[PDB]
């Protein structure tokens, strides 16, 4: 975006040229600068900005493509006053804080906010913590300097979000005093001192003086935001059976197929084929007639759920990951046989996308060129190649040796099992894999397919018994590493070509001293030897050997690494013996898999799976409507509410159940995104919903009440001060009462309190149909005034006429047009109207002002003109006119003593009968989006209310609890509980702490060996303490068990322990040869030992704990080079977390690819990281991962 | 100087104008001030 200071600079240069002076010779003054729009500089091309000056009026105007962009007033400064640039009195006389933000931290904070400034705009050398005074650079560029001024001004604002300048009351520039003020540091760099005075709304530095700067929140909505890949790190046995048993549709399909088979109906292709086969004849069915039939000639059998059920199940992903893992290289070569019918080419490439560094060379082969001729576009979109090899014959040299083979024999027909397997194993490289999908004979579905397809013997041959397949594998000297089996007899074979037998090394890796590193370091050094090196740990289930091998394999010589781990999550589970003579070790050796993990009577390895896309939901009593995507009504959905944790004792609390909640224009503007949430007065969390202003429901005591709330009133419960509650009259209905509060309260405040309306006066009430208009009309007629009202349409006119008989046909006008001015002036004899209640647009507003009579009073309740700061000719005040700015939002913040006046007025109106409920259209809670759309259309008359809960016949109900309801899950914390973040003063720790506080923690303990030693840390800590949070700094190591106990105890003082997070990390990078046992001890001490100490102490004395999060890294699992110790520590942490959950205790381990704001994966922005952390916290899996693919 | 006076106002403030120069000249007045609850009064004893 083009900086506003850029506009100022170009205007200044234009004025200097017009006067003939040079820029540095011309002290200029700006006034009433206004930025109507922001210009976006394109990457390629140029944008022309045109500046026109009106010398007579001292006005300028910048335009682009004939569109106004900037306007204001500019003129030469006749008599510069050096007194002007003297630094103002400091708002805080004595900060007395040696700490101060440096350049890096300043722009780190600004990046967190959303500002991304490059080197040329990084002009702030330092800034005081409060952000009031600092030092700026002077690179001889004016635009950079003034933009740095604006940056300094923005740095102090507590409000979050992205704010940009919109108006500047006045700017003074004096190059001479600027040159005088500049002074040099020790370096040759030139600097100037800046001072910001929020009290006087003035920013002064060098020879510049900005006053009255006004910044307006930007939407801050960027398209094409990063989309992280979410996965769950789950254990996976090598062999499984009944994989798809959970699915019902598959079972129903099986029932249908067997039913047709019985005695020799659905949309699925296979049941349709069976029905066709049985249709022609009940007995003696022709093989030809059943083989061919319309709606079956297509290769839609694979599309049948039964046949391709396993492929859709994760088993395919597990097998593919297993194949990829045991690759000496980082590149994979895969070939598909009979691809025309297999169609795996359309599926396999998609599954391997998550791997960041993997490079794939896929090639599809078929018996005949015409087969697979179709879908050539599908092949083209992927990196695949055509093929002609027919498996029966020996493989062509072109394919040669490939890492992996995929067959999909279940649908494709194989000429002969033995011959095809021989050809394949010939094609398969040494140590490669053969993925084979087939249907097992002797199973119900197997027998059913055997009865069918008898016409083609080749397919019949493909169907074989499980033991037959196993025997076939042995004959071709192929070893079955793993097997996946469906519940209906389908299966998925994964076989590996044996590698030349070699004597394997054995190295215990369970020593706590890490001295085994030297032993391993020596062995790997002997790169000449090709003997595989088998690391095996059996002493501890928490050994993180998995991460170690994952990292080591990348480093040179890592090809020889192979792991064997025994981790049982149940003590009762026995431990197999891994002695060389023991059978199990020999079996795993024959398999020759990199990862061999045994857990509770099963051999397997950890795998990555994409987790469910759906957002978790739970049944809750407290939930509030929210828009998950700002500006989209389609996203409106219910979310869990923080009200679950609340104190009923407090008299100010007065928690109330919600039955009907109304919608107002403000709610639509918020949902539509036309109104920024920050525009709502008050201190609001960044993540929250500000929908709904009024409601009506039963109090905690059951008494029916209607209430008014600043926001969050559209929910199943509201926390409200009793001052904002009225008792519903016995004759009203809770639905009716849902409309009275806001409209009547604002009408009374506008007329009686401010306008001081007297009986017999004259009024002009715009938008009579609207709720506020109806309330105002009802109030006025009671006094006995004469009313003029404007209505958009004829039906609204008729409705108002019916509702208010006293009102007359001459009391109407047209609102959408500006013709009412003539009508009012004519029917009033030209005198005008005493009182005006205006809520219309700029031109309508100007028209209304002319309607005022002498001693008139203008009541303004709109916002558009006020926000835009449109001018108002003051000549109207020559009469005794009084202009009122009426905002009801002020009461919710202060002046409650004043608010009681309006409360009494509304109560008196209610009891006297003046107050009448408006017409209501009811939408059920589940249809809230429909209500929003209907009100957005603008055809509604009266109010739109959402029936959150139906009213009971009883007048007063003892238990007013809301009915349980299902909504999206969110994370909130009780106020009384205490939370601990180990190493919370790091880059991630502080951001996580802030995120938690926004969830209402109120009691925090941050651990760090060094303690507060940076300006940013001190700034954040003091900011939090100002909000009332009880922050604490420990400096107690979690590595030492005594240290962990002390940390927990001191945390308990603030209150019961709620959650503990382990973000402590010390890293010592370097290749294995460089690593030494000391570095491993140092790296694992805060992460491995600390986690064990925290687990022990928490399980000992933290009964109320519910959150136990341990931050791991993607390097573990995925693998990375030169970070073996890091991977080991992370893997150990993950193992501890996995064990904890098995016992019912809470525990979580998160793997982050990279953090940007504070291995082929781009750094992830902090906002996305926190969102994903919330989602993870709400999920039940033991370990989760997140990263952004390059 | 009139513009300077407007800025000094606080929320719920009231502005009482008794000078008749700017009013007669019909000089502009930014309406953004009214966002803060504010009542701009045009005082003229002459009416009585
Ligand atoms: N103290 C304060 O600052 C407060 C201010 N207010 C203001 O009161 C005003 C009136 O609110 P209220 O009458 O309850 O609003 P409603 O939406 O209930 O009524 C809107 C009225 O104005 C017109 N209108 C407004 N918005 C739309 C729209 N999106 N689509 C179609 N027609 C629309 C309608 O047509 P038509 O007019 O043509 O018949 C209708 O008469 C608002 O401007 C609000 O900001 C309210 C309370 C507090
Ligand atoms: N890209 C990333 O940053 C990624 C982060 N992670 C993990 O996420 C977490 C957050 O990392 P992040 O905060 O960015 O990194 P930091 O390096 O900033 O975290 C280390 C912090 O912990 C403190 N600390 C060190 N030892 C201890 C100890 N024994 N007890 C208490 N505090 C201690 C350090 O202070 P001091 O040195 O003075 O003790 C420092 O403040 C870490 O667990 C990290 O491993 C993993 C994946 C990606």
């Amino acid at each position: 975006l083009f900086p506003a200071t850029g506009y100022l600079s170009i205007v200044w240069k234009t004025l200097a040229r017009a006067l003939g002076l040079g820029v540095e010779q011309l002290p200029v003054v700006f006034e009433d600068v206004v930025l109507h729009q922001a210009t976006i500089l394109p990457k390629t091309g140029t944008v022309s900005l045109e500046v026109r000056l009106l010398e007579a009026s001292r006005a300028f105007e910048v335009s682009e493509n004939g569109n106004l962009v900037v306007s204001g007033k500019v003129y030469q400064w006749d008599d510069p006053d050096p007194r002007l640039f003297d630094h103002p009195e400091s708002p805080t006389p004595n900060p007395t804080e040696p700490l101060f933000l440096a350049q890096a931290e300043v722009y780190k904070e600004l990046r967190l906010r959303g500002y991304d400034y490059g080197p040329h705009f990084q002009g702030i050398l330092e800034a005081s913590l409060e952000g009031d005074s600092g030092r700026l650079l002077w690179k001889d560029n004016w635009v950079s300097f003034m933009d740095t001024m604006l940056q300094m001004s923005i740095l102090g604002s507590a409000k979050h979000g992205l704010y940009l300048p919109t108006r500047v009351t006045a700017i003074h520039i004096d190059p001479a005093t600027h040159r005088q003020k500049l002074y040099t540091l020790q370096d040759k760099a030139q600097v100037a001192d800046v001072v910001v005075s929020r009290w006087l709304r003035v920013t002064v530095a060098g020879g510049v003086h900005i006053s009255g700067l006004h910044t307006e929140s930007a939407p801050r909505r960027q398209q094409e935001q990063q989309v992280p890949i979410l996965e769950k790190f789950c254990f996976t046995p090598h062999t499984e059976e009944g994989c798809l048993s959970e699915r019902a549709a598959l079972q129903e399909e099986l029932q249908l197929c067997k039913g047709l088979v019985q005695a020799l109906p659905s949309q699925q292709e296979l049941p349709r084929l069976l029905s066709a086969a049985c249709r022609l004849q009940l007995n003696g069915n022709l093989q030809l007639e059943l083989a061919q039939v319309l709606a079956q000639e297509r290769p839609k059998l694979p599309e049948d759920p039964l046949l391709s059920g396993l492929l859709d199940s994760p088993a395919l992903k597990a097998c593919l990951d297993t194949a990829v893992e045991n690759m000496p290289s980082l590149k994979m070569k895969v070939v598909e046989v009979l691809a025309g019918h297999g169609h795996l080419y359309s599926r396999i490439p998609g599954l391997l996308s998550p791997h960041p560094l993997l490079q794939l060379s896929y090639t599809a082969t078929d018996r005949h060129p015409q087969a697979l001729e179709a879908a050539q576009a599908e092949l083209q979109q992927h990196d695949v190649a055509q093929g002609q090899w027919d498996p029966a014959d020996p493989a062509p040299s072109a394919l040669g040796s490939a890492d992996l083979l995929v067959c999909n024999c279940a649908v494709a027909a194989l000429g002969d099992p033995a011959s095809a397997l021989s050809n394949m194993v010939a094609a398969l490289r040494e140590g490669g894999f053969l993925l084979l999908h087939t249907l097992l004979r002797g199973h119900p579905l197997g027998d059913i397919v055997a009865f069918l397809t008898s016409t083609e013997p080749q397919y019949g041959q493909g169907i074989l018994s499980q033991d037959a397949w196993e025997s076939l594998f042995s004959r071709v000297s192929l070893r079955l590493v793993g097997l996946k089996k469906s519940f209906y007899g389908s299966t998925l074979f994964l076989c590996r070509r044996p590698t030349p037998q070699d004597s394997p090394i054995f190295l215990p890796v369970d020593d706590t001293s890490f001295r085994w590193v030297e032993s391993l370091k020596g062995i790997l050094a002997d790169e000449d030897s090709s003997r595989p090196v088998w690391l095996k740990a059996i002493n501890c289930a928490t050994s993180g050997v998995v991460g170690l091998v994952n990292c080591l394999r990348r480093e040179p010589g890592g090809n020889r690494l192979r792991c064997v781990l025994l981790s049982n999550l149940s003590s009762t589970s026995h431990v197999p013996e891994v002695d060389p003579g023991s059978a199990e070790l020999q079996k795993v050796l024959q398999g020759d898999l990199v990862m061999n993990v045994y857990r509770d009577g099963a051999w397997g390895a950890f795998r990555h799976f994409l987790l469910e896309e759906d957002k978790p939901e739970e049944p809750t009593a407290h939930a509030f409507v929210s828009t998950l995507t700002r500006g989209d009504l389609s996203s409106i959905r219910w979310v869990c509410s923080s009200l679950r944790h609340a104190q009923p004792t407090c008299p100010g609390a007065q928690l109330c159940t919600v039955y009907y909640a109304s919608l107002n224009f403000r709610d639509i503007m918020l949902a539509t995104g036309k109104l920024s949430p920050d525009a709502i007065p008050g201190k609001w969390t960044s993540q929250d919903s500000l929908l709904g202003m009024e409601f009506s429901g039963r109090d905690a005591s059951g008494k029916r009440v209607m209430g008014l709330v600043p926001a969050k009133g559209l929910a199943t419960s509201v926390l409200l001060s009793p001052d904002f509650l009225w008792d519903v009259p016995s004759n009203w209905t809770l639905e009716e009462a849902a409309s009275v509060p806001v409209v009547y309260s604002t009408a009374y405040y506008a007329l009686v309190v401010r306008g001081r309306v007297r009986p017999g006066e004259t009024l002009l009430i715009h938008s009579g149909s609207g709720g506020v208009g109806q309330a105002a009309i009802a109030i006025a007629l009671s006094l006995g005034c004469r009313v003029f009202t404007t209505v958009g349409s004829a039906e609204k006119r008729a409705y108002l006429q019916a509702r208010f008989p006293q009102l007359d046909s001459t009391s109407f006008a047209n609102s959408r047009d500006t013709s009412f001015e003539q009508h009012v002036l004519w029917h009033t004899g030209g005198k005008g109207v005493d009182l005006v209640l205006n809520s219309l647009a700029e031109e309508k507003l100007q028209a209304s002002v002319r309607c005022l009579a002498t001693h008139g009073r203008f009541l303004e309740i709109g916002k558009f003109d006020l926000s835009q700061n449109h001018p108002l000719g003051m000549a109207i005040f020559l009469k005794n006119v009084t202009f009122h700015g009426v905002l009801l939002d002020a009461f919710f913040n202060e002046s409650s003593a004043d608010w009681r006046e309006v409360w009494a007025l509304v109560q008196a109106g209610i009891r006297d009968g003046v107050v009448r409920p408006l017409k209501c259209t009811v939408f059920h809670g589940a249809q809230v989006e429909d209500a929003f759309r209907y009100m957005a259309q603008g055809k509604h008359i009266g109010k739109v209310v959402v029936q959150v809960l139906a009213e009971e016949p009883e007048a007063v109900l003892k238990g007013a609890k809301p009915k349980l309801m299902s909504a999206i899950s969110k994370t909130f914390c009780p106020a009384h509980k205490s939370y601990i973040i180990a190493g919370g003063l790091g880059g991630f720790g502080l951001e996580l702490a802030q995120w938690l506080i926004q969830r209402g923690v109120q009691k925090l303990v941050l651990t760090s060996r060094s303690g507060i030693r940076t300006g940013y840390q001190a700034k954040q800590v003091r900011r939090w303490r100002r909000q009332g949070v009880q922050v604490q700094v420990s400096t107690s190591n979690i590595s030492s068990l005594e240290g962990a106990r002390g940390l927990i105890a001191e945390a308990a003082q603030l209150g019961p322990v709620g959650g503990v997070f382990n973000l402590a990390v010390v890293l010592r990078d370097g290749l294995l040869e460089n690593q030494t046992p000391e570095f491993f001890q140092d790296v694992c001490k805060p992460k491995y030992s600390g986690t064990l100490n925290l687990d022990r102490v928490t399980r000992e004395a933290c009964p109320e704990l519910d959150y136990f999060v341990v931050f791991s890294s993607v390097s573990c699992g995925r693998g990375n080079a030169g970070q073996s110790n890091y991977g080991f520590a992370n893997s150990a942490m993950e193992r501890i977390c996995e064990k904890r959950r098995h016992e019912g205790l809470p525990g979580l381990a998160v793997q982050w690819g990279a953090i940007g704001d504070v291995s082929g994966t781009l750094p992830q922005r902090m906002a996305s990281c926190l969102e994903v952390l919330d989602l993870f916290l709400n999920q039940p899996h033991m370990v989760l991962s997140s990263f952004v693919l390059a």
